[PDB]
């Protein structure tokens, strides 16, 4: 361990890469500083709980290889990272705050064979040599591997997963991973499970024919063509815009829509990674805004499927989804055998 | 009064809406972070003077409805607001130092009735229940409504309001207030006056048929189809980027002309909401670059009719225009019957 | 000296400029701010390792006339400038730690003739009265002039200066400058320099045929119309992204051209001026990512006028090319006579 070695190799090779060497250091401000040619050059500046020295260290021994996004993480309830730090880039902090074998301030053991990490679910990482074997020893954990492991179930995860911040689906590298996961030394099957798609609002690329349809053709056009009559998609995913309090716009695609044409403001007061997310929207065009605005990035067709297999008898009810492997409960309301509205509550 | 009660409204609800409920806190680096599934998760950055959870408590009690710009309530004379909290998004802090039934570290008093209150020009919204009667109670005090007040003579204000921190031309919601003012128990008469519009360089919007031309046409053709011989446009609006310091250039829509095929640098050196602003502006084709360049949004046809409305006999004088309530002075400068420049000066 | 004086002459004329009156002044948080009409409104923000109100001083004397960028002025070995300030607008602090005649705190000497400064390698601005005489009597300085100094001969410099942080080529003002060096009391020849562009890679502007045809036309179609067969110009300049490891990609016209149609993480994790930047890569498209790579903004010509001016007998050789007055080393590689690879190595 040492802290001018650390910003030796963040100089040198971007991250921490174990190479030898030290650099001069200055700590002020929760900011972390180097010496180049006598004039002090910013190399961090920590945003986490933790002391700026530590969370400098952290982020240093980052993952930089296509990992899963934390929301994915979170919801299969992983505790803790063997050998690594997963990153979180939408809080700018480690997404879990112990660590095994990286770093003395925050590691628990060296090793994920202690009996310290016996509770915690840990993730292995079956890219990495044994990680594999140290699962199957595991009491708690998490897997992710690029094919078969011998005498295990797969789950397919999603196709996409995140490289140094950015999610992609990878061509030059594999971003889609088998998941497994053991609960008390027993291996479980994990549900079937939608994905969110992870898109942003700015930059949304379209991943299916419908979706290709719903950004070109105008509202009504779209709802004819896949007969989406009586399912409310003027109000869920379109958004209505005609009164004080805005009305529904809980599809990513919807949002993205309507940025396109007319620009709208985003406040993301729980600045997290989550699989579906709450928005205090305000329309610029119309003054039309609401405090909390949920917001998930269902491939359409999926977000379809989801609608079309509900029954629509009852005046309000809760509806659970598992997406991302965890259970999204959703509000279904109708009237008279149609949809109002059907959206996410968190 | 609870900061773990005015969090767990941020997090549920999206602003403080008088729910119970508690989530934990930790404040650290003039941050305020929640704990969600085992980890920290910022709430509020402090960038005010105020205490971090003082101020994480009036931005959660900040007016979520349309409000006037702060640029208004400034130049109407306004101390403090009545049981409400106008936040300032243009210095991301209160727009007012204390408040009235909001906080117990800011508050002066509950009640605007009471005497400490009196001194104070305090400010009422007639949307909110009981508050045209507490103005009509009032000594020193500023009031807008939706609609006619029975014995008081209005002053219609401008067209756009403030929403979130989103000035707009409200649709759905009305934004466009009447305006009545007391100072000493005595109801005043507000003077005529322009309005800025309140407008941003990058999207621009024309509100005329004058704006619409200025922005297609060329300058010279836009001079010659209005009459503008001898104004001097050219330097005013337009701009000179022929010297190293840059000539003219004080209408906003002047710059947004020049933005949209040529991109250029502005320093806000006092970023605060005002009637006109001051920028060191450079611009980066030319290298022109100036220290104080004042500049207002003023509709096109009004800035039009203001110099068109002065006397161009003398080398130097200072011309008073009412706009936003306030008395914005200008400098005009002509030579043998024809402007020279006219620009505000602050 | 004053920080209420200082503060005045920011607010009145967007800089210091030794105008007598005195603001409000408030420090907290690393920031300065000053009562405008009952509030506070920031000023400045230190982002420097210098205490807050010596920070604030230097930036509001900062050089506000075209100036070398800092690139330049480090290659030469300036330790300090004569009664000015060169603002780091890349670190966003003193491009120089001491000062000469600015500021009390920072101040080792009020004249540049002072003993202290003898070792020392001084700035001296021709442009101001009086410098060209000082460089005469230094032992150690660096100077710029606009014209011809009588029995010095000059080394022109890059067309391009910055400007309040702007860098660009003057029209309205004069960028262009003549260098001059003195070590221990010697007058030196300045080598043979190419200079680098300074230019960004969202909006890149072309500045030759050459890099117009880049821009405009494919990969194939570029490399036979200037017989670029051998040169390996798809890795070096276009980029390979085929594999999880990026490849090549050193030209900063070659990020702009992908940048167009596909965009891309940059991390400059050394975050300050230097002839050739280090950055971390992620494309978002392929997921294809490096951790360092180099890459510089030269004349596309020059670059072809350096590749083609090598031999190309040996497998691996370092390449020693004079740019920005400093010896920046390539590494070249080749296998039978082509190239394999060239790219600057930090
Ligand atoms: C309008 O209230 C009458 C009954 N009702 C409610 C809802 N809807 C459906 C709907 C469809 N489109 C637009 C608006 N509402 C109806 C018909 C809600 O979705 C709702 C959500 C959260 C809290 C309460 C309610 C609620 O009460
Ligand atoms: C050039 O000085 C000769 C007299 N004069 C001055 C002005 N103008 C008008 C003008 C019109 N277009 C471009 C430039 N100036 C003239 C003719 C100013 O506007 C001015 C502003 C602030 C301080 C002083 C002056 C000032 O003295
Ligand atoms: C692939 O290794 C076999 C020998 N070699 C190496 C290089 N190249 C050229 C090349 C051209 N295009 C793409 C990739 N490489 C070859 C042929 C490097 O540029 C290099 C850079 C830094 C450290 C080591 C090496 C290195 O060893």
């Amino acid at each position: 361990m040492s802290l001018e070695n650390v910003a030796f190799n963040v100089v040198n090779k971007g991250h921490f890469d174990g190479q030898q060497g030290e650099v001069p250091v200055s700590i002020i401000n929760n900011t972390v500083y180097t010496k180049v040619d006598g004039v002090d050059v910013e190399l961090f500046e920590n945003k986490t709980t933790l002391p700026v020295n530590v969370a400098f260290e952290l982020w240093a021994k980052r993952n930089i290889k296509p990992v899963p996004e934390v929301k994915i993480l979170n919801n299969l309830g992983v505790d803790i990272a063997a050998n690594t730090v997963i990153w979180d880039y939408k809080r700018d902090a480690p997404a879990h705050i112990s660590t095994i074998g990286v770093c003395s301030m925050t590691d628990i053991a060296k090793k994920p064979t202690e009996t310290i990490c016996a509770p915690l679910t840990v993730f292995f990482d079956g890219r990495v040599d044994g990680q594999v074997d140290l699962f199957r020893n595991a009491r708690n954990g998490v897997l992710i591997t690029e094919g078969s492991v011998k005498g295990l179930q797969p789950s397919v995860g999603p196709k996409q997963a995140s490289l140094n911040g950015v999610t992609l689906i990878g061509e030059a590298v594999k971003t889609q991973f088998n998941y497994y996961k053991k609960v008390d030394g027993v291996v479980q099957q994990l549900p079937e499970t939608y994905f969110t798609q992870s898109r942003n609002l700015q930059e949304f690329k379209p991943r299916s024919q419908m979706e290709i349809d719903f950004l070109e053709l105008a509202m009504d056009e779209f709802i004819e063509r896949y007969k989406l009559e009586g399912y409310a998609f003027e109000h869920i995913v379109y958004g209505d815009f005609s009164h004080s309090q805005l009305g529904g716009l809980h599809l990513l695609i919807g949002l993205a829509k309507r940025f396109k044409e007319s620009p709208f403001e985003l406040e993301d007061f729980i600045p997290m990674d989550s699989t579906v997310k709450n928005y205090f929207i305000t329309d610029a065009q119309t003054g039309s805004s609401k405090c909390v605005c949920s917001v998930i990035d269902l491939l359409l067709d999926d977000f379809v499927e989801i609608i079309k297999s509900q029954d629509l008898s009852v005046v309000s009810k809760v509806v659970k989804v598992t997406i991302d492997y965890t259970e999204i409960s959703f509000m279904l309301w109708c009237k008279d055998g149609h949809v109002e509205t059907f959206y996410p509550k968190l």
